[PDB]
């Protein structure tokens, strides 16, 4: 009207200043998660698992996903392990009303989704892009990886927005942002840098109740890279400047950093847990 | 065997050091075109026509797009303005075979491509993407900006493989590096983000034969923003140091350098010309 | 000599791939900073007394460092509320001897340094750099924001080595990244961009022992920018997803992410708690 | 007053939008630099020799420099080759009167400066930076390739702003972006960073007269580089795309571009001429 102020990136803000949220006075307790529930996405693999096991020691009513590996024993063992309750879906990220079916019955489940982690893709193992004559392969990376994590985000915002609150944790990777020197997998770092920069965009948009970041990690030793050769596998640890390659539990630290009330101002950013290899 | 180099990047570059290529004295003898055939995509619109037209003043060969604006009399205007063989082209960038047909069509009336520009596109005019609750306009963009692209680029690829020469410039956007503020366009951001990388991407695997670059442009001033609330490209003028918008003209320079010899060692890169809209 | 691999980056990392560490089971043990000393530099202002604390809540023991606003209070306070031994040194960062002696002094008192946080520098309040005509403003801010931070790096990284372990984390700014729009400051921001790429530069050399990390923040409320007119303090909010100003306790969560054995992978990275200024 | 738009960026822009420049019809036209005169800084080396011709080709009253190099026959090889006025200076690119006395030098004997391009600097060659134990090393590269960039471009802004119009082109490296694999050079690429975020920084500010960018280029084969080991000239062949090292004369074609009116709207850009290095 007159006299205040009126943001330029989003509208719906209000009159700003925005006020800023009550936070804790210990920092250790800042990382807690109590009393909150953290639907991650791709929960029975390699990330997946570590970051649902990680968020369960928090104190986090998680949610397991799976697709094709059936993962009830792991939601069984955080229901007795650490007393949070627990659940596991069978979801195909990459069909539009199924993932609408499954986080709809996540809601009613649980009461309320308060932290998403969109950790579901699959990997291109089939060489330089030129030598397929088939556009198969290509549509199947941009359907779990890219569309896969819009359908994601685009049910999960409705959540937020009716609560106010919440936290999306893509899991782009460092193909986001570099190109994989030793495998020649173009149609996969175009997927991952869609991720990584739909993250920042989707930030301006649910600022006024939601935060949306990236954990981008660099060559993990999941399921995923314990199939390439060791000659292509000795190519990453002389490019790496931590000369070797990150476990899984190295990257929970930065899932429930940017899951909990530490990370209350780190909006659409993008944590690069790479052991240092996007700085060569 | 025994005392040569291969290189880690891509191993069909041969018996490392590559022979570097043979260039002119004079400067202003390298950005010419003469002798080369030049098929810019989407080349009946505004950024399209311009860079047609100034490869074509450059003595290049080029080739006309359109898919549903007509475009025979500015083919006939550079084939009569210039004397350089030009032909139009009616392809819809969204269909695999359509694309692979009209390349194999002007591979046969030129008798070969040394340029390429994929600079087709569509924007995301619909306001916050958490409003839109079909996903028929998200996958429209992700249809023309972003696998249109690779279908134009995997079978461009093709032709220079064979040539051992080209030059692959994708038209990418500043929304391949930040986030519009006043309008909200979040897959649109996505799409170009994704090509902003493919082309560095195929950089890698072209590297052998082809280059391929990104000609990022800002709030250039053609048919597709002159259709924002002049509130809306109010904010636009408020954010660009330059304080004004690009026009057609100064984006030709960008792209007869990045498709002529004097960009020889440029592969991969990202010419922002932009008017300093990404330093704020 | 035959059948191992070495490092392209730092040749001294040994035979690749170099042994993991050995971390704790609990995510939230792994934040803690029990048995460690984390000597904070310029702690007696807004983002380092904050980052003092929270480090000495986690159970580290903190060395407090001052200029000219003597702290010897919060020292003590820190050694009475948390019982962790702490101590405040008096150093001009600007001086090369003044900091081997003032870090010398410390590894003394405590024995050793396992965390440090170069957090010291000031702000270009001068306007556009066209309208000074002395070079004693740039050479100030050349002296204390970069050379200062080089100082504290070449000794502390001393101690490091011989320990084999450690975490530098240097306090750099959005301005590394962007260009302040409001205010025009470029002596600062070039000052910041440098320590930003020196911090990943020293990843790769102290790769074998320590770890280099970038805490870069948007615009905190400290005494640093509590003097800007409310006029150009309204344009930093509408340029802001989050619409805000930071508060220093939104910032002690990504320090201590980075300090802790959480982040054991994290190598030359940036976190970016900028509220998602750097995004539009 | 009421009505108008103040820019962001810089309030001295004036009302908004600003208008666009006249540029000529055909592009070819464009890049022509007749009747401008173009002071390259440290023209009697690799890359300022070959832009100094380069200029000289396309019509312009070249200025050489030189430190301990005397470069007269150069300068007087290009006022008999191409009959373009031009001279040599003996100027101390880290002392800031003797800068200041060979710019306006220059503007006397040549009427006015028009484009500009700091390009002097030294490598840094001591191997890891934890090995030297005086600051002075460190305090030269941060003497020549740092504040000598700024008392070169302090100076110059002073005549573009009278003028009204100039350019000017930082040649900064991929050090700027990455950092060197083999060697360590901590300092040399945090000197470069600095100036790679200052020709940004200096965009905002001389947006109403002049442009600033930079140039950053890769491994090219001047006589910096011709001095590593084969063994460290092979690790970066193996990590360049293109699997080579660039020629000076595939860096006059960027240089040509970003001082003639074709970059009529490119302000505070990055041309990274690298051979797709950066892209790994
Ligand atoms: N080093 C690395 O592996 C690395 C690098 C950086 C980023 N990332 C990314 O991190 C994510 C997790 O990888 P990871 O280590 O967990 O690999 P993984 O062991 O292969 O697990 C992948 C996860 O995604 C799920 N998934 C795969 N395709 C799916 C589909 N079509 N529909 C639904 N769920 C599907 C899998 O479920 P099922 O197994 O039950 O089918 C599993 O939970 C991936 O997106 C990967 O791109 C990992
Ligand atoms: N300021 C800007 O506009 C701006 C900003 C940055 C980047 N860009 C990018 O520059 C590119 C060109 O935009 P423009 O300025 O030329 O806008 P335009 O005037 O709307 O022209 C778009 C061009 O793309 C073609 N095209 C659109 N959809 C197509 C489809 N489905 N199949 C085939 N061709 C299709 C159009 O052909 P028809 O008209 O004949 O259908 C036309 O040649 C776009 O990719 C845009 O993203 C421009
Ligand atoms: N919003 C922000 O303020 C912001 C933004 C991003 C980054 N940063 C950076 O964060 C750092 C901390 O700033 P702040 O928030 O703590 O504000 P501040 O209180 O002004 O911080 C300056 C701190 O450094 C010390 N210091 C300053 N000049 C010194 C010198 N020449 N020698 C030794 N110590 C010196 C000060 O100690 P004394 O007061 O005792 O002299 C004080 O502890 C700065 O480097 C700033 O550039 C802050
Ligand atoms: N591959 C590469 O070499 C490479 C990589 C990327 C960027 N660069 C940068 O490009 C620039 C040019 O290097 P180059 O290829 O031309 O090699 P160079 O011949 O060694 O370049 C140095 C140039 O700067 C002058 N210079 C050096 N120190 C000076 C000082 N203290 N005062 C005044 N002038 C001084 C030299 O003049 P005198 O010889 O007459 O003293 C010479 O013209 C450097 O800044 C370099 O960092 C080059
Ligand atoms: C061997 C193929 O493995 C991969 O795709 C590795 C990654 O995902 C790195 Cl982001
Ligand atoms: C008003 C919508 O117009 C746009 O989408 C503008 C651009 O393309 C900028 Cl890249
Ligand atoms: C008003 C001057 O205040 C500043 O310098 C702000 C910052 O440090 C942002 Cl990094
Ligand atoms: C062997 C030392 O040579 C260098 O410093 C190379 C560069 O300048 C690359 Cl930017």
């Amino acid at each position: 009207s007159m006299g205040e102020i009126e943001s330029y990136c989003n509208k719906e803000l209000g009159p700003l200043p925005t006020k800023a949220p009550t936070l804790s006075k210990n920092v250790l307790d800042l990382f807690s998660l109590k009393g909150k529930v953290a639907s991650v996405t791709g929960s029975s693999g390699g990330i997946g698992w570590a970051v649902a096991e990680a968020y369960a020691q928090a104190g986090a009513d998680v949610a397991i996903w799976y697709n094709s590996h059936p993962a009830d024993e792991k939601a069984e063992h955080l229901q007795k392990t650490y007393g949070v309750h627990s659940k596991a879906y069978k979801c195909n990220i990459s069909d539009p009303k199924s993932v609408e079916e499954t986080i709809s019955q996540q809601e009613k489940d649980f009461g309320t989704i308060d932290v998403f982690v969109a950790n579901a893709g699959v990997t291109w193992t089939q060489g330089p892009e030129i030598d397929v004559d088939n556009y198969d392969s290509w549509n199947k990376i941009i359907s779990v990886d890219l569309n896969g994590v819009y359908y994601c985000s685009h049910n999960i915002g409705k959540i937020f927005k009716k609560n106010g609150k919440g936290s999306l944790i893509i899991t782009s990777s460092i193909s986001g942002k570099i190109v994989n020197i030793p495998q020649l997998q173009a149609p996969y770092n175009t997927a991952k840098a869609a991720c990584t920069h739909l993250a920042k965009s989707l930030a301006i948009e649910w600022a006024p109740f939601a935060r949306v970041n990236t954990i981008s990690p660099g060559y993990i030793d999941t399921d995923i890279t314990d199939f390439a050769s060791k000659d292509m596998k000795a190519k990453w640890w002389q490019l790496t400047p931590l000369g070797r390659e990150g476990l899984t539990q190295e990257l929970v630290g930065g899932y429930l950093y940017l899951a909990s009330n530490a990370s209350t101002f780190t909006t659409g950013s993008d944590v690069v847990i790479d052991g240092g290899y996007t700085c060569p």
